């Protein structure tokens, strides 16, 4: 039973950035391996990945996530 | 039983950026391997890979994600 | 049972980005491998994949993503 | 069982992106792979991918993903 | 029992984008492989793959996907 | 003056390669350049480019090369 | 004076090589630039560019290069 | 005055190279520059580049190399 | 006064290399710079760059290599 | 004055190598500047760069190198 609900019910200044920046090496979520049997990326909000991120009011509302992995029996 | 569900019932300033550079290398949600079994991407937000990378109200509302992998049973 | 239900019922300022840039490599959602059995890829939300990259109100309602894998049984 | 359902009932300020750059390299969602057995890609949401990317109330309702792969059995 | 449903029942400011570029290279959904069994693709919402590209409103309403693969039983 | 002089005066086992290989990308003397002036390409060798390259007593005798370039005066 | 002479008076066991190999990239003499003035390129022996490469008695006798670059005066 | 003068007066067991190897990238005599004003090879000698390089008696005689660059007076 | 002179006058067991590799990245003789004025190469002998390398009785006579630069006055 | 000469005049067991390995990074003679005026290579020997590397009576005989750089006067 991997069950995964999600409800969202609606009864309805100055932000300056400045980069000045030269040879950026920038990694997001990165899982590296060898010789594994499982491999497993659920991404229920956000990734914001740049040399220049700016994030406003992203991850608001109703997220869920259910993962189950193996379980030989 | 791998069940995902949402809903979403609705009963119904300033943002400057400057970015300068140069030779950037970036990388989003990257799983890298050898020799698996398995391997599983799921993405109910948002990903957002630039050199300039920008977010306004992105991941709002309802998101759901079931994930089951494996069970040798 | 691999099961996904999405619902939506509807009773009813200033961006500014400048980028200057030069040899830029960027790269999305990307899973590399070698000898797997199995590769899944599920995309229920947004990938925007730019030298600049804007994004807007985007994921903004009702997603559902189930994903079931393996089960030798 | 793999279903998949979807339902929609509708009962019914500035944005500038100056983008200057050179030798540019995107990549989108990309999953590369040597000796698999099975390879699955399921799009239910918006892939934008560019050296110049805007998105604007884009993925907005309703989606939905099932996805049960290998199964022995 | 591979089933995928889709409903949608209606009862019913500025944008400027200037790109200057030279010599780019962009990838969409590419899944490259070697020795597979079997490769699926299927593609409910947009894909967006440009030098400059721009989503307004895109994905907008209804999709469902159900993909079921393999089962050797 | 620029002069070249060349003179050549005569009072007159067992080589096994085996090559296997796939997808073998080969460059050879390559000069590549962007807003020059000049460019000079002078060859009194042997140049040998493959992807099974042998060479038996190549160059063997009285090469002579004078370059002059530029000299603004 | 950009003199060059060359003078060649004659009073006159096992190889083996075994390769195996796949995805190979190989360069020579290669000289990558932007903006220059001048660019020269001389060779007065041998360049053996391969990805199997074998020489014998190859460079043997009486070579001679001469030059002069500039000189704005 | 640059010269370059070479004179040559001839009064007249077992090599075994096994190589098993996988996605090589080889790179020779590589010059590379941004916004020189000259630039210059003289290659008297020889250049061997491969995935496999077997020399046997290459550079055996009489060689002789003679550059002048630049002198603005 | 750049002169460079050569003369020869000539008045006339076993080697095994096994080599197992796998992802090899081999760099020879290689400047990198940026905003030079001046870049100047000379082989009067052997650059051998491989995955494997072998040289035998390679440089074995009579070489001469001489250089000016610069000299503003 | 920059003068090289040589002169040579003749008046006329067992080696094994084994090798295994893995993922070999190799970088020869290598002179990686920012922002020079002047940059000189002289290779009056030989230059061996591999993974596996041997050299059997290589550099035997007869040389010179004159290098002069500068001399603002």
């Amino acid at each position: 039973g991997v069950v995964a609900a999600a409800e969202k019910t609606k009864q309805g200044g100055v932000l300056y950035v400045g980069s000045k920046t030269k040879e950026g090496v920038v990694h997001g979520v990165a899982t590296v391996a060898e010789k594994t049997k499982e491999q497993v990326t659920n991404v229920g909000g956000a990734v914001v990945t740049g040399v220049t991120a700016v994030a406003q009011k992203t991850v608001e509302g109703a997220g869920s996530i259910a993962a189950a992995t193996g379980f030989v029996k």
